[PDB]
Formats: C-alpha cells, structure tokens, sequence
C-alpha cells in the first residue's frame, strides 16, 4: 500500500513535467519509485521474486521490457532515474563463477593483492576459484580480487544464460534495444569484500566515474552473485554500497570532484566520495542516491550517471555497456 502510494506520487510528479513511457495499471503495482531522502535522486526498482508469483511467463516478459523502457526514460537527453534495480532477478541464473572454474579452468587470470596495490598475480582460473573457496568465511574471502575477464574477446554458454535471464535480453549489447564493438563486454570479475588483513584495511572500491564507449557516454548493466561454496531472500547479503549522481548534475559533480571525464574510468576521480563530501555537494544543489545492492540483483545505470561502488561482501559481477 505505502510503496504503491509513494510510487504513484513520484510518477505523478514526473509526469507533470516529462512524457514517461507508459505501463499498464497491473504492472505499475510491481514498480517501486522513490527519491533518496538525503540526496533526492530517484531510484526505480522491482522485486522479481514478487513478480514471478503473480505474472505468467509471457506477461513477465512484457513487464520486463516495459520496466527497462521506463527505467531508461529521458527528458531532453537526460535520464530521469539515477539507477534501476531488479531485485532477486538473477536468482535462477546459474553460478557463473563455478561455471568458469569448471568449463574454462586453465584460463590465465590476473589477481590483485590484498596488501600491495602494485602486485598482480597470474594463475589458472581453477586455482583462483579454489583459493577463494578455501578462504571464504562469513561473507568475505581472504584472497585477492579477480581482474576483469572479457566474455566476448565456449563462453557462449554464459552469454546464452544471460540472454535468457529476466530483463537482460533486450539490453545485451546485441539486444533489441541496442543501436548495434567488443569493448562493450560483457566482462566478468570477482571482489572479495572489504576486510582487515594481517592488521590493515583492504579497501574494495571503484572510484567515481561515468561509463563511456571509448568518447561517448553509455548505459551500463550489471548482474551480481554472492560467492558461495557449493535461504531467505529477504536476508540475502548486501554486496555493494552504491553512490549514484543524477545525470542532470554530470557537470556539477565532475567539477566538484575535479574529475577528468576524458580519462578512462579508473583514473577519472582521485577522491573517494564519503558522506562529508555528499553533504557538501548537496549544498550546490547536486542530487544523489546512496543504496545497497544485494546478491542476485541486477542493475542498470543510465548514461551520464556518475557512480561509485564499494564491495561490502564477496561477490561476482558480470557487466557491460549498451548503446541504447
Ligand atoms: O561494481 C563495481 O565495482 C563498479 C560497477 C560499475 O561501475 C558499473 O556497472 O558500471
Ligand atoms: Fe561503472
């Protein structure tokens, strides 16, 4: 009731100014739109675990397409939403980390160090997976992150799985909503979670950036799986803490953080954004949202949303760009 009332309130406020894509009354009740209390950017989400209990397979495909079309809605070239989240949508997706360990075990992967930024270790995928399993305990594992592995360069089975998953088909780089380029991905990686290491902190973080085709801004889409050694969904772990900035504030945010958007993402921003900075940025009228993403969630980031991710529990990500 309250969720629907708040979603309807926000839809009414947006429609007073902007022409939004349409959605049936029956589907609208599955959509959650809210503004972040402190930052005031707008988050759109849904819960696949709830949807799948009410909609048949053809109806769900219709919902998923309308949801993605609404979540990428723009006015005057500017996304209205700062992030879209499909909660639980990857629940039925096969275990991707295990798939790579069993089906591509000898692939040489690059692994970061928990203690030295300048160290990169090469080893077979299978040995990385065994190392992560061996050190996994209470939501983190005591081993380095896996550097991103392109799935597009056998991996067909992983791309087919994503292609068939909820929401994703139309917004794959080759999907119906795409204007198309292997630079788009998908890419796969694994993060072990922030943790103290024997003690010093391992910070598990991606600085603020805008995603780009390299230069044109682009949308990004991601899939999160918790790391598990082979269950109440409402208690599933938070895996990322996310800060997204309203796309309308791209230039204000970049100027405040002294970002060089010509740099590649990794070197666009040299300042970590924390609540002190967010509160100072708010005084300039910048809007943002801060939220957690949980295991088995999918998400997407419209173009020109500057965003910053922190890994708070061990997870795998599969992510790509889509030129809508
Ligand atoms: O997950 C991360 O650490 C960054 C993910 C991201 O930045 C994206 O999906 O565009
Ligand atoms: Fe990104």
């Amino acid at each position: 009731n309250a969720t629907m009332r708040i979603t309807n309130r926000n839809l009414k406020m947006l429609t007073r100014q902007f022409d939004l894509p349409k959605m049936s009354s029956r589907f609208r009740k599955f959509v959650r739109i809210r503004r972040h209390p402190n930052g005031m950017a707008t988050i759109i989400s849904c819960d696949y675990n709830q949807i799948k209990q009410h909609l048949g397979p053809n109806e769900m495909k219709h919902f998923e397409r309308q949801f993605v079309r609404l979540g990428f809605a723009e006015n005057n070239g500017v996304p209205l939403f700062a992030i879209g989240v499909m909660e639980n949508a990857a629940e039925a997706l096969h275990d991707q980390f295990e798939w790579l360990a069993k089906n591509s075990p000898n692939t040489q992967v690059k692994v970061g160090s928990l203690t030295n930024k300048q160290f990169i270790e090469t080893m077979p995928m299978k040995k990385y997976y065994e190392s992560a399993m061996e050190t996994l305990d209470m939501g983190t594992f005591r081993f380095g992150p896996l550097m991103s592995l392109s799935m597009v360069g056998n991996f067909k089975e992983m791309l087919d799985a994503l292609n068939a998953a909820p929401f994703l088909g139309p917004i794959m780089p080759w999907g119906d909503f795409s204007e198309v380029t292997s630079d788009d991905g998908p890419i796969f990686w694994v993060r072990p979670g922030e943790q103290m290491v024997p003690e010093t902190a391992f910070n598990d973080r991606t600085n603020a950036h805008a995603d780009q085709v390299r230069v044109k801004s682009t949308a990004a889409v991601g899939v999160l799986q918790g790391i598990r050694n082979p269950y109440y969904e409402d208690e599933r772990k938070a895996v990322k803490e996310v800060i997204v900035f309203d796309a309308h504030d791209l230039h204000k945010v970049a100027h405040h953080l002294a970002m060089d958007l010509y740099e590649p993402p990794v070197s666009q921003c040299h300042r970590w954004v924390d609540d002190a900075i967010l509160n100072t940025m708010r005084r300039e009228g910048i809007r943002y949202a801060k939220l957690e993403l949980h295991e088995n969630d999918m998400y997407f980031l419209p173009r020109n949303v500057i965003h910053q991710f922190r890994t708070v529990s061990a997870c795998s990500s599969v992510a790509w760009h889509v030129r809508l």
